[PDB]
């Protein structure tokens, strides 16, 4: 759960920290089989390999029924906010879930893990999690739109669930 | 996760410890807000309260596409088997979520509890679940079936689900 804080996140409606949606593993692997939050980590490493996918927004904007709405609950439409001067992006609080995270400034993919959860942060939900380095250099100019994507990797009862956020912010 | 081992549940086809279906609870209040497994055996005895529900049975026979196929996995058509003769039924393993179960023999309900995980166990998997009292003399004459029903209380993440389990088993008479 959670949203990106720097830079605000806007919601036209109700706020929330809630996934988009909360799917099966579409890339079909032995997902149950995997230990803890290391094993679905390395499963999704090795499926993102044979799947020949070099990252999860490709996937995640491939079908908004499946992967949920553009931009989740977010507003894309809300008034354009000045780039952090910092080098860096700030989560709502820290990510507590497993699984991939990327960042991208309109078609510029400027930040990138495996596991966000371990780069950004230390798991635990106290901890603010802190993405950097990001360089905002090309939105300086006319402005740019900033979305995260995030790939939650999670278990009910032995079960693998794929959790999908996605934030939208526009940038001056 | 577990189905009824004594009786013997039969399988249609794949042997299977999962329920049936997992939805979104599907009586309204404030779910995400109550305090672990105590807060949500709490809430769902009220909510039995204010839906005059009397069982589970009723509301998880009503609609076989929300509440899954009648007797889940299991096949109420296998070879009928004699009743355990010492008053119990067992589980395949250890109650691991809360949240009411029941037994029926035909239409007679003889055992039901809001909460089986504390009932009928200790709330480990290692400790096998065992259903009693169960008085199975109405399965003397011509035989009864026997169906369990569990609905598990569950989170993920502060999002609560029911979980449905359904067994039927055919048990012979003299
Ligand atoms: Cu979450
Ligand atoms: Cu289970």
């Amino acid at each position: 759960h959670g949203y990106v804080e720097k830079p605000e996140s806007e919601f036209k409606d109700k706020i929330s920290s809630e996934w988009i949606v909360q799917i099966d593993p579409q890339w079909k692997g032995d997902w149950d089989g995997a230990k803890g939050d290391e094993g679905l980590v390395a499963l999704y490493k090795e499926l993102k390999d044979s799947n020949n996918a070099k990252d999860i927004r490709t996937l995640l904007d491939s079908d908004t029924k499946l992967y949920g709405a553009n931009c989740g609950y977010t507003n894309p439409d809300a008034t354009p906010e000045d780039p952090p001067t910092d080098g860096t992006a700030t989560f709502s609080r820290g990510i507590v879930h497993a699984g991939p995270c990327e960042i991208w400034l309109d078609d510029k993919m400027v930040l990138q893990n495996d596991d966000c959860q371990s780069a950004y942060g230390d798991g635990t939900q106290e901890t603010i999690s802190v993405f950097k380095p990001v360089d905002y250099s090309s939105c300086a100019s006319g402005g740019c739109m900033f979305r995260f994507y995030w790939l939650a990797l999670q278990r009910l009862d032995g079960k693998t669930y794929w959790q999908v956020y996605k934030n939208c912010i526009p940038l001056s």
